[PDB]
Order: C-alpha cells, then structure tokens, then sequence
C-alpha cells in the first residue's frame, strides 16, 4: 500500500561519524598508558553522543546504531563470557537492558499514562494553579519545594522526577496548552521541566540520601578516615542550597522565558473546572491510593535494605495492581511508546560508559591526574580536581561509577599536596551530585525531561553547561567558606 | 475523562491462586530429599502457567504478577548477587530480560512489521495461493517444505518461524481474511499456524543443526563415546520424518478443519491482485534485500562461530538498517506491542524455570529417576525415560537447559541397564526436540505462533499432547526398527 520511503535527516550522519573516523585515524598517536581498543570505544561514545544531539534517526535508533557498530568491530560480545569458573569479563549488549535506572523510569512512565488516563493529573493541576497560579514562576518554587519536600525521604532520584514531579508537570502543561515537540511549548512547560530537573538536583546535594553517589562517596571517605553523617551534610548544604534556590530559578526565568508571564483568573478558572469535572471516582481513588503505596514503600526503601524494595520492583508491583485493578489494562502499557524507548537507549549508553569505565579509561585518566600535578598550592589542587570531576562527568551515564572511580583517588590526591580531607571530600561530592546539569544521560531525571519534547536538547546542553558553572562557583566558593565556619577544617 | 474501569476475568484467579496455595500446605511432606524453597517455586510456575491458561489478565501482567509473587516471598532478588569473588548464584528478575530467545523473537516482529507494511507480505501470499491455494490444505506442505528446506541452514527455529513462516502466515491470513482473536480465524490461518509450528518441528528433528539442543546432545554424546554427525542424523531421521510429514497434516486437518477448503479461482484472484498493485516498489525491494541479508548471515552463523553472528545480532542490524534507510521509523516499531509483550513473558518464564533447574528440582528428579529403576529389561527403561522426558519438558521453558541436565543422566541409565548408548542417545534427543508439542512456552517458536492469536490455548495443549503422543510412539517404534536395520546397535 505505502509508496515512498520515510523523511530522515541524513545530513546529520556528516558530524558523528566524521568525529569517529577522526579518532580512528588518531588512534597510533593516542596519550599513552592505554590501549587500542580504548580510543575505538571513546570514539564510538562520541559519535552516538553528536548523534543525540543532531537528532538523525531519532535517539533511539541512533544508540541502535552505536550499538552495532560496537558489535562490529570487536568490542562487544552479545552473550556474557565467562573465566572459566563463573565470572564475567566483557559483558554483552544482552546484559544491558538488565538494568534497574531503566526500567524504573519505564515502569513509572506507564504509572504516569495511568494517572493521565483516569484524569487524576488534570484535577492535581488545576489545584496547584488555583493556589499558585497566579505568577507563573512561583510554579517553579512550588514544585521545587515539592523535591526540596521528597529528597529527605525518597533516596531514588529517578522517581522523584518519574513518578511525582514528571506528571504533575505533564498534567500542568496539558491544561495551558502546551503539548510537546510543537511551538506550543514554550508557553509554561519547557520552564518547568528545566526548573523540576534542577530542583531534584538541588534536593539530592540537599539530603544525604538523595542518591546512591552520595552514600558511595560516604563510604569511600569512611574508608578514608571521615564518618560523614545525616546531619553534617545538612548542615553543610543548607546555606549553598538556599543561595541556589534563590538564584537559579530567577536567572532561569530570565533566560528561559515562560511565554505565559501571569494568568490573573486563575483561582476562578480553577474552581470552575473543578466543579464541571465533578467529584473524584473510583478509579482516580484507586490510582491515587496505589501511588500513596508506592511513595510509601519507596521511602521504606531507605531504612531497610530488602531486595523486595530496591526502588524499581515497587513500580513493577504498582503496575500489576493498575491491572489486576481494572485501571489500566496491559494492552495500554503495551503502547506506552516513551517507556520502551527509554530503556533501549538509556540502557545502551551505560552499557558503552560501562566499556569505557572497564577498558581501562578511567584508570588512565587517574594515574594521569596524579602524575602530572606534583607541587602546587593545594587550593588550586580542589579548584582543579573539582573541574575536572565535573566536566568529566560527560563519559559517565550513571554516576554511581563516576564516584566508585573518581572519588577515593581525587581524595587521596588533595590530602596527599596540602589540604584537608573533610572539606575536600564534601566538595567532591557535591560535584558528583551537581554533575546533572551537562547533558541528557546523567541521571534518569535528565534521562527523562530533557527527552520528552518540551525541551530541544540544544538549549539543554547549553543552558545546563551555564547553570553548572554556576554550580561550581557557588558549592566551592561559599560551602568552603560555611565549612570552615563550622569546624570543618 | 474516564469513568469506568476495564473489565476483567476475575474468575479465572480461583484455578492459579488455589493450587499454589494448595501446594504450600503441602510442603511439610513434600517427596524429600528436596528443599523448602524448591516447592514453593515449582507452586508459583504451575500458578502462572494455569494463569496464562485461564486467561485473566492477559499474558503478559499473568507473568508480571508471577514475578512479583516470586520476589515477594523471598525466592527472587532483584538484583544480581555474588559469591565476594564475581561469581553469580541468585540471579535475578532484571538478569532475565537479557536474554536472547526473546530480542530475537522481538526484533523479528519489528521486522515482519516492515514487511506487512511494505507489502511484500501481500504478494508473497497472493503468489503461493497462485501456486498452490486450490486445496488449501496445500499450503500446509508448501509451507513444511518451506521449513524442510531452511532446517538444514538456519540454526535458529526462532527465526524460521519468526522472520520466514510467521510473516507469509500473517499476509495469506490477511488475504482471505481471516483476522486474529475473532471468530473468522477458523477459515483458514489457525490451520496454518499449527502446520507451521509442527514443520518447524519436523525440520529441527530432521538435521541436527536445527537447534541448538540437538548440538548440546551431540555433545554429550560425545562426552559419553559417541560421535554424532550431519549424516548419521539424516540417514536415521529420513524415514520417521517422512512418516510424519505425511500422517501429522493429515490428522490436523482433519482435527482442525480449515473451514475454507478449497478456492477453485485462485489462479485468476492472485493475477488480479497481482497486476492490480502494480510492480515493486523500491521500498519492498528494500526489505526484500535486507530479509535475504539476513537469511544470509543466520545461515553463515551455523559455519562460523562469531560474536557477530549470535543468530541474534542480525535482526538488531536488520532493524537500525530498516531505520536508517526509510522503510521502517522508530517511531513505528516503538508501537509494536507483541513484540514487547512477548518479550515480558518469555523472558520472566524463562527466569522462573531457570530458578527449578537451580534450586534442585531436577537433580532431585535425576536422581530418583536413577535409585527407582534398578532391575528390569531395558527396553521398557528407554520407554519410561522417553515418557518422562517428553512429558517432564513442561516444567522447562527453554530446552537447552532441558538436554544439559537430563540427557547424560537418562543415557547413563539406559547404558547401565542392558540398552546401547547409540539408539538410546539418538532417541532421546529426538524427544528433547519434539518435546515442543506440549505448551506454549517450550521454545520461541511456540512462544509466537500459539499466542498471536489465531490460537486459544486450550486446543494448542490439547492438539499437542495429541500429536505428542504420535510422535513418540513414531520416533520411538520406527526410529528404532530403523536404527536396528543401518548397522547402529
């Protein structure tokens, strides 16, 4: 029946590849320390990466991409290998899609086309227009308070942006008119993802528990001889935390303008669809009480370390009531587009990030990093260290990995030149905290919103890019002088 | 917006729920020299499966709730563990969708979806009917050729029947439609469905390399002092295999009526059609060609055993090229719900039986198979061995596991009774390959043709113990008499 083939952007395949064939060519005149296969894989990360970005063949199929042609040229087995005895040495594209950040998001995705579908969001939003519709920026602290609310208690950061703030600001969007990948988006919805995605990142720095990467650098620095604690990096942030979330959002609506400015008959508006939509039924109670279910076992998850609560099987339990329920039947999920997507592409690149953290990369850059600064004033040693852990970030998917290879021994060098620990160690991490704001692959928050539409991932990169150096400037400068205060040193 | 919830089978939750319930109580005087976890696994695996049989719930969220029962009760963690050292031993339920049966499966959906959409599917169909459609019970042998010409090339039985048959299956339905899950099934495909499954069968007995069990049993074999080959198989599965070619269609059809019996106009419809559509289009030319590669490297990986011919592998390049060139967006096959759903169910039932085969069923099952039968003659011991092979594949999901543990076992026992290794052997591996007739989990074949939909599941089993029976007595009485005549004992 068809006749013509599909539109598609190939002009974008001149950036990617180029850069690959480059670094290929490159390859003999590599830094040194490092192998072969190493720069192939750097390469081809890159060249999936610039394909993210010039948007050909639409992320998905373009990490499809990646991964074959990591396949192809000897990288990759499909199926795990073994040493003979069990273990596993070079794992396979196969052993990706087994990851737990992946299929949370997608699980809590078709969560989030239930709660749209019984109309539970549009009844939330109204609400929270009707009580701070009126200057459209106060959404923004609204909803960031929300995070600044979770963060003590949700200790997975890919929930709190997938299962709470995602929908409210979806339903939101949806009530303005705002629908994505239209110019339609501009009006209030692009400020909100952005100011939601930076509102957990302030949370998880706020909170110890606000992410994995936070307990990982606790537990590197107790090895080290630091017994960080609930309270000290409360007492820590706090300060930082409030001079972020005055400054942030403001030169966010300074430079991301929320079309719509102001809606001054809102409460009116509010109440008048709120009484034409009429009282809640059965179904929204039913979805609202297995999301207050999931909120709860997902807070659980942080006091009691049970494999029945590892922040991902929660959903998969809340998905299956949904359908032994009535709310929602699999023939939905089964054409929830977003949530497969996720998977496949998020699940690719950790997988390459993986490779490179394996062959040997990382490594390298440390032993690099030790060897070159010898004799400095230790100051310059944390301002350098602390750039080059951010903007580092970039190779890195996960984060977790990122402080498992990068904390202890940037640590070990800023007490090995001058400095002390305590205050290094903190400032670390918060670094491996405030990473987020560089790219769409960081976190499963970023994996998320900067993904669904309302955003191009141009302004993304760019605007992130800013608000990092903002970031940066901010933590050290003044955590290092509230540190100090507060016998830190 | 909406107001009522989706109906549902609450019904059938009353056969599943009680057994493994039933089963529990049961477990203080379970056989013995067993455990306690390993009963309540093998309760759970029979709930599903009387879920997935019962049909509330459908297919997919049945499984979805086994998972989550497994992982409740404390049989399944999450996430993989290890021994301190890197080994795993409690694998868990997010290492199971690394699998490679289901991507196959998958990828191959996606790519008959660009066929059907192309139309290649249409034209192929319209052809074979011109060919052989008057007597419609013909295509059921054109289609087993079909198969009794790949088997001795493709390694894969689930791509013959999920990138070949499945597809020609799908376009013939939808020309004399007949749709799925509705009543005008019965006309013609459901027929065809079965007959293709069954060829497939055939096929994988015929030459050894139709999968790879038969491989692994040739192995062992060899383990045992056996050395099988391409011809021995051959030239003792030629006869048996022709005997069932010509008896199987014949009882089916006349078991299943093709309520469509015969078009005497065929010749002329297909022209019609034919010149009708007009020639080919580039795009078909284009999946024409990518289907052939793809044909071409699934038989190359047969001869070279190479990380990038997994037998997987394929279908994902086949997929990114369909995308890259236009025929095939990623938004489209993001929309291919079977796909995903068969994914789901397979893998998570996969996982469930690979939980049995770990925590000691089947070496309980092994070893009182071998300390029950002590003196008798030995060819009433190769009739209950079959027997209880055949009929204990249930408890298996994927059938490679099915061989590496009960083949060298049975075979040492027919060995160490008065029986020969060589009839003995060749006997049980073609039952470890027609077990398929029993389920619809067996091997991916099954796992696609028996849940499209062309086929309630109650007459699949019920078929398929039938035709199971027909084979053993087949396999068994002829096979042997045959292998008696060239020189095996």
């Amino acid at each position: 029946a068809m006749k013509t083939l599909e539109k598609v952007n190939y002009k974008g395949f001149i950036w990617p590849l180029a850069v690959g064939i480059v670094l290929w060519l490159i390859t003999p005149w590599r830094p040194g320390g490092l192998s072969v296969q190493a720069w192939e894989m750097f390469a081809i990360f890159v060249a999936t990466i610039v394909g993210c970005i010039t948007k050909p063949l639409p992320i998905g199929g373009t990490t499809l991409l990646g991964m074959v042609v990591t396949v192809l040229v000897g990288l990759a087995p499909v199926k795990d290998v073994v040493n003979s005895k069990g273990v596993v040495i070079q794992t396979g594209i196969l052993s990706s899609f087994g990851n737990s950040a992946a299929w949370l998001i997608a699980m809590a995705f078709i969560m989030a086309h239930g709660i749209s579908k019984t109309g539970l969001g549009n009844r939330v939003a109204y609400v929270m227009i009707e009580k701070f519709g009126k200057r459209s920026i106060g959404i923004g602290y609204a909803i960031t308070g929300l995070e600044l609310m979770m963060g003590a208690l949700i200790p997975s950061n890919s929930a709190r942006t997938g299962g709470v703030t995602w929908p409210v600001v979806e339903s939101i969007s949806k009530s303005y008119d705002s629908k994505p990948n239209d110019p339609s988006r501009k009006k209030i919805g692009a400020y909100l993802d952005f100011m939601a995605f930076h509102a957990n990142i302030l949370s998880t720095a706020l909170f110890i528990t606000g992410a994995a990467p936070n307990l990982v650098a606790q537990q590197m620095a107790a090895q080290k001889g630091y017994q960080m604690s609930w309270v000290s990096w409360f007492w820590a942030a706090l300060v930082p935390v409030l001079v972020a979330t005055v400054i942030i959002p403001l030169v966010i609506y300074k430079m991301y303008p929320p079309e719509v400015k102001e809606t001054p008959n809102a409460k009116n508006w509010a109440d008048d669809k709120l009484k034409e939509m009429g009282p809640i039924s059965k179904p929204e109670k039913i979805m609202a009480t297995v999301f207050c279910l999931a909120i709860l076992l997902w807070v659980l998850s942080g006091f009691f370390k049970i494999p029945q609560l590892d922040s991902a099987f929660v959903a998969f339990l809340a998905v299956t009531l949904l359908l032994i329920t009535g709310v929602l039947s699999m023939e939905d999920a089964l054409h929830e587009t977003g949530a497969w997507n996720i998977l496949i592409w998020l699940s690719i690149l950790i997988f390459m990030a993986g490779k490179l953290i394996s062959y040997g990369f990382i490594a390298w850059f440390a032993k690099f990093i030790q060897s070159e600064v010898h004799g400095i004033n230790w100051g310059l040693v944390l301002v350098v260290l602390i750039l080059l852990m951010f903007y580092t970030h970039y190779f890195f998917a996960s984060g977790t990995a990122h402080m498992t290879a990068l904390y202890l021994p940037f640590l070990t060098v800023a007490t090995a030149m001058g400095a002390p620990l305590g205050l290094s160690a903190m400032l670390l991490a918060f670094t491996g905290v405030i990473n987020a704001s560089t790219t769409h692959y960081a976190n499963g928050p970023a994996s998320i919103l900067a993904t669904t539409g309302y955003v191009k991932q141009s302004e993304w990169w760019k605007m992130n890019f800013i608000l990092g150096l903002i970031y940066m400037v901010i933590f050290g400068i003044v955590g290092t002088i509230w540190m100090k205060i507060i016998g830190i040193w």
